[PDB]
RNA sequence: AUGCCGCGGAGCUAUCAUCUGCCGGAUAACGGCUGAACGCCUCUAAGCCAGAAUCCGUGCCAGAAAGCGACGAUUUUUUGG
């Protein structure tokens, strides 16, 4: 369990950070979450533990699984699909904010502002679906959460959801 | 002992008259995201969102008579300063 760094990456280390650059951006997260000791061999982090609890065991796999994150966020996307379904459903809004209107013909108009670091670019490949795209997998699957929980129908036709995939 | 009756300005007064009465934050229940342990799964393990007439504020009333600031003039040619 020594993950290894790709080729233009600069992994930091200070005071439980990880702070991973790369050519699509720079992306960053806290990890003051786990009291097991980090080593920065130059080209692979290792994980030492001794004689470690229980919740040791989670604590490395937790660390472990984030730092994979970043590592594939360094010159990776994180594209979602959405799903639209239907009264037809319209979006229209700019930038990192998405709005939704005649949601089951309901008078009120929403509206989502998305994470820094994710972008919506109002896909038009196919019917009813906007891709969504960025680099931080908790932001990115974060706004698309929001989206999906703020288009709720009460009292009871039910609004589903598209895979997902990388980009780039 | 306001003698009695009509009207009676002013004032007082009427849900018998008229005017005026917000939006911010943190949450509960509960629901999602990144993610494990228990090599899978799963909102939880740290964390991040969302969230009620709840709670805490801004707003409204008082203003500490022993909380405080800015500013003005400083007994007038007697006498005091």
């Amino acid at each position: 369990e020594t993950l290894t760094i790709p080729e233009g990456v600069s992994v930091d280390i200070k005071a439980r950070l990880v702070t991973v650059k790369g050519p699509r951006g720079v992306l960053k997260q806290n990890l003051r979450r786990v009291d097991i000791e980090l080593k920065k061999q130059g080209n692979t982090i290792k994980f030492i533990v001794w004689h470690g609890s229980r919740k040791h065991n989670a604590c490395i796999r937790t660390a472990y699984s984030i730092i994979n994150n970043m590592i594939i966020g360094v010159t990776q996307g994180f594209r979602y699909k959405m799903r639209l379904v239907y009264i037809n459903i319209n979006l229209t809004e700019n930038g990192t904010v998405v709005e939704i209107r005649n949601f089951l013909g309901e008078r009120i108009t929403r509206v989502i502002k998305c994470l820094p670091g994710v972008t919506v670019s109002i896909s038009s490949a196919v019917k009813d679906e906007i891709i969504i795209e960025g680099n931080s997998l908790e932001n990115v699957s974060q706004s698309a959460a929001n989206i999906k929980q703020i288009c709720n129908v009460r009292n009871k036709d039910g609004i589903y959801v598209s895979e997902r995939g990388n980009i780039e």
